């Protein structure tokens, strides 16, 4: 307890010892309380013009229009600890997936050269502003590395001084970009050696990309077995239990000398045991403690998830197949029948699922699977939206599966090539496109941010008319040589300045390795559209007035934005389309 967290506790009580004070009205249950001291400050949703301009239909929408407007008390919640059958499987368990995933890798450090170079492309580190302005002036300076240093050595030592959380049905805990390097230098190695990729984990989906995930579960529907099931977890990273993470800390078997001490640091002085500063209107700042939850690195955090989600559901599979017969207790004889279902069918059973994070679609053996609900309750993985006890209803098409936000079309090309296509409610598509974050953007940098969803839309939404239709206008708009960013960048292929056709031939045919004929596509017209009626059933406007006008009109909306940008090199992309060729 106080040994492990004390040194930083006592660190900001110094820094602050003209407002430290023991709230009696702290409003904490679960947490531990340490104290309060002064602080006083707030980043909402602004709108991008470029996009707003060029979807005018959608300006009277309210599911498009409020996206743009504007759980704690899950947080503050406990979970139970699970009973010893339950510690027992979950043990068995993890021993084995950590061999199988590191049948192929080997655990090595990440490099301040890795870590400096990902902070100089714009990667999301989820790291804290005060000594260095940004985190590419921190990287480029020695005293900052010196702290590192420090920190690194009190690691080495088994102690912590700095490796504290900021908070902010979601969580982000920001943290110093020091902490975040050695949360890096020691586990990153997941994400850059892709540890979860499909290939290594078999259930993973780590680098696939969007084009490739309907593809996925097509081959999953293709095993026998019962209905496909995709239950949502109320709260994931709030039921992560201290069994959870002893679990995931067996990793650290699979190191050796300064990594092995390092990565051992990691999970007992900053996952084991967190300390967290939170602001309260009451503005003050809280220092909290505990033990449990997720609170990592958003990069660290999705690996273990997946990891943690892998585990939990082969346990469902076999509590369904009957494997074990209470989670109570394990007898000596179920832990071996255990260890030899892993042995004999374990890497069948994972290629039975598609596992992002806390997000899963299982295909299991048969549908006992549905009523098989004990071990997922005693582990804390409660299912959202439904009673604990009431079985789990299945899909039983493919194509109706929710995963990763997305949904997934049979699209059939006029050659009669298959296409398996992302898909979501078009409103959700267009206001987000309509939105960024920060300050500071000049025209220029809106513009190449509009232009970077517009080619995802041409890349993964081609399939939906208003959508092919606004990335041409949008592409058209903005000057042809200004390159797409993004503040906050998966495979991202629409990122680029090559003509969209050449990167459309490239990601859906030449690269696809469930396409055979490998003919090039030789323009748009020859790339298809779902059926009328079910992209209207997916929030296509087609078939309105208002929609009618703007598709009709498009030249004057595109000549509105290349009036505002003022006068650069534009091409027009509209006769690509059938309607505007003449
Ligand atoms: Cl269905
Ligand atoms: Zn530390
Ligand atoms: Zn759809």
């Amino acid at each position: 307890n106080l040994d492990i967290i004390g040194k930083r506790i006592e660190k900001i009580k110094q820094e602050h010892e003209t407002s430290w004070h023991y709230d009696q009205d702290h409003p904490y249950k679960t947490w531990a309380y340490h104290g309060s001291y002064e602080t006083k400050q707030t980043a909402s949703s602004m709108v991008n013009g470029v996009v707003r301009l060029l979807t005018k239909p959608w300006d009277i929408i309210p599911m498009v229009t409020q996206m743009a407007m504007t759980f704690k008390e899950k947080v503050d919640t406990r979970t139970q600890e699970p009973k010893e059958g339950t510690k027992k499987l979950m043990k068995i368990t993890a021993e084995w997936l950590w061999k199988e995933l590191g049948k192929k890798k080997t655990p090595r450090m990440c490099t301040r050269e890795e870590f400096t170079r990902k902070v100089r492309s714009n990667a999301a580190l989820g790291a804290i502003f005060n000594k260095w302005k940004s985190a590419r002036e921190a990287v480029e300076d020695s005293g900052f590395w010196e702290l590192v240093d420090k920190e690194r050595n009190l690691h080495l030592e088994g102690k912590c001084e700095t490796c504290v959380y900021n908070m902010m049905s979601r969580a982000i805990w920001y943290m110093w970009l020091g902490a975040r390097f050695l949360e890096f230098e020691a586990l990153g190695f997941l994400n850059e050696d892709h540890w979860f990729s499909r290939e290594n984990s078999l259930s993973g989906v780590e680098g696939e990309g969007l084009h490739k995930l309907g593809y996925i579960l097509r081959d999953v529907s293709k095993k026998e077995g019962g209905a496909m099931y995709a239950d949502d977890t109320a709260g994931w990273d709030t039921r992560i239990t201290l069994e959870d993470l002893k679990n995931e800390e067996m990793v650290t078997n699979h190191m050796e000398g300064e990594h092995k001490k390092l990565a051992e640091a990691i999970f007992k002085l900053t996952y084991q045991n967190k300390v967290v500063r939170v602001q309260r209107p009451t503005t003050v700042m809280d220092i909290i403690s505990r033990r449990d939850q997720r609170g990592s690195g958003q990069v660290v955090t999705y690996g273990l998830n997946t990891f943690t989600n892998m585990e939990a559901q082969l346990i469902r599979q076999m509590e369904g197949e009957g494997v074990f017969k209470s989670i109570q207790h394990l007898t000596v004889t179920e832990e071996i029948a255990v260890k030899n279902w892993l042995v004999r069918v374990g890497r069948e059973r994972l290629s039975r699922m598609a596992i992002s994070g806390d997000d899963c679609v299982v295909k299991p053996l048969d549908d006992r699977f549905a009523s098989a609900l004990t071990a997922l309750n005693d582990m804390g993985k409660v299912r959202k939206d439904i009673q604990q006890w009431e079985p789990s209803r299945g899909w039983n098409d493919w194509t109706q599966v929710p995963f990763c936000s997305h949904h997934f079309h049979e699209l059939i090309m006029k050659d009669g090539r298959v296409l398996v296509v992302p898909c979501r409610n078009q409103d959700e598509l267009i206001g987000r496109a309509r939105i960024s974050q920060g300050a500071g953007w000049s025209l220029r940098e809106t513009a190449c941010l509009g232009k970077s969803y517009a080619q995802m839309w041409s890349l993964m939404y081609f399939h939906r008319r208003d959508l092919r239709l606004a990335a041409n206008a949008i592409c058209s708009a903005v000057p042809s040589h200004w390159v797409p960013t993004s503040r906050t960048t998966a495979t991202h292929e629409w990122m680029t300045t090559e003509d969209m056709l050449t990167v459309w031939n490239r990601v859906w045919i030449q690269e696809n390795p469930w396409m055979e004929d490998k003919t090039p596509v030789e323009s748009w017209e020859e790339i298809p559209y779902l059926g009328k009626r079910e992209d209207q059933w997916c929030g296509s406007l087609i078939g309105l007035t208002s929609r009618a006008t703007w598709a009709k009109n498009i030249q004057t909306a595109i000549n509105q934005v290349r009036s505002l940008i003022g006068n650069e090199e534009y091409t027009d992309y509209m006769p690509s389309m059938k309607r505007f060729r003449r």
